[PDB]
């Protein structure tokens, strides 16, 4: 059954709760972003109100074929009324179209649901700074102090410099980038830009990207693989077999592949800097794992929570084992005691 951490008390609202059939007493289904664990269950057959951002609404319509009448897009940073309750959508700094949701309850309680987020100091000067938040439904993906990672800017710098060097040494080298969902478009876009190429991809993926309101996107992407030297492929195909295979396809136009796998966290994070990353090589194929995260580090999460000073925290991630729940609850208490709320 729908877990309690997907229900907003004192409302008929749910968040990211599309795979339980009808939820008894839900009058409006919010969707934080277009990732499959969150939208799982949506389709052209859904006949309840879906509230989401404009971008998420483009993807519901074009990729899942949900009917227009049930999609209710809201503008960000704007006080809106939904079934008699005031709500605001904020940028979550996750994937395109991803939001946090502020609920202002009739009784006077204020609730923030982060969806999936990468906390940032910029959030401390949004509409969140304007009143007190009592309850926090928190993206706890990386809630443990071993999870450090570099900034997104440092990671893109590394990838741009690596690719440019490689292709300038060898003009017959192909760059390949893995993907399995929206998000992390900066990786392949920044590399394509330094190389003066558009990025080439399947028709399905091009259609996905054409829903995201990215400025000047027609200038940046294409479905003509021939005219492109940055290819996107399913992440599953980013391995030596899959890459040799792909190279055969290109008809001797390339003699070398340099591939990127944008991982979340991986345990070489606890010993190695970005400056000191190296690839896995087999012949004329090299594969870089780069730690580009769209979720909060442990320290970014800790800062955000210590700034917000919520009265109660409800985790939405890693909730399925008692050992994880108990460990999270310990950190919440440490933070609270250190900061004095
Ligand atoms: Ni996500």
């Amino acid at each position: 059954t729908c877990p309690f951490y997907k229900k907003i008390p004192g409302t008929g609202f749910t968040v990211d709760a599309f795979q339980y059939g009808v939820v008894e007493g839900c009058t409006a289904y919010f969707l934080t972003h277009f990732h499959s664990d969150h939208y799982a269950g949506l389709s052209k057959h859904f006949t309840f109100p879906v509230y989401c951002s404009e971008i998420t609404g483009n993807l519901l319509k074009n990729k899942l074929h949900v009917q227009e009448q049930y999609i209710h897009p809201l503008p960000l940073d704007t006080e809106c009324i939904v079934n008699g309750v005031k709500v605001v959508l904020l940028d979550a700094n996750h994937c395109p179209g991803a939001v946090m949701i502020l609920f202002y309850l009739p009784n006077g309680t204020v609730i923030l649901h982060t969806g999936d987020f990468r906390a940032d100091p910029s959030m401390e000067r949004s509409l969140l700074a304007d009143q007190k938040v009592h309850m926090l439904y928190l993206d706890t993906t990386y809630c443990s102090p071993e999870y450090t990672f570099p900034s997104q800017q440092e990671v893109i710098r590394f990838a741009i410099n690596t690719a440019f060097e490689a292709v300038t040494l060898n003009p017959h080298a192909l760059v390949v980038c893995g993907t399995y969902s929206i998000g992390k478009e900066k990786v392949f876009l920044a590399i394509a830009d330094v190389l003066g190429s558009k990025v080439g991809m399947s028709q399905e993926k091009y259609k996905t990207l054409q829903c995201l309101n990215i400025p000047e996107i027609n200038s940046l992407i294409t479905t003509d693989m021939c005219s492109s030297l940055v290819h996107l492929l399913p992440m599953m195909q980013i391995n030596f077999k899959g890459l040799q295979s792909h190279l055969k396809k290109c008809g001797g136009k390339y003699n070398q592949i340099l591939a990127f796998r944008p991982t979340g966290w991986t345990h070489s994070n606890k010993f190695t800097r970005i400056a000191d990353v190296i690839p896995q090589t087999k012949g004329n194929i090299s594969i870089y794992g780069i730690p580009y995260s769209e979720h909060s580090s442990y320290l970014e999460m800790k800062r955000f929570v210590q700034w917000l000073k919520p009265q109660k925290i409800i985790p939405t991630v890693n909730v399925g084992t008692w050992k994880s729940r108990s460990t999270m609850e310990k950190y919440f208490r440490e933070w609270k005691l250190e900061a004095g709320y």
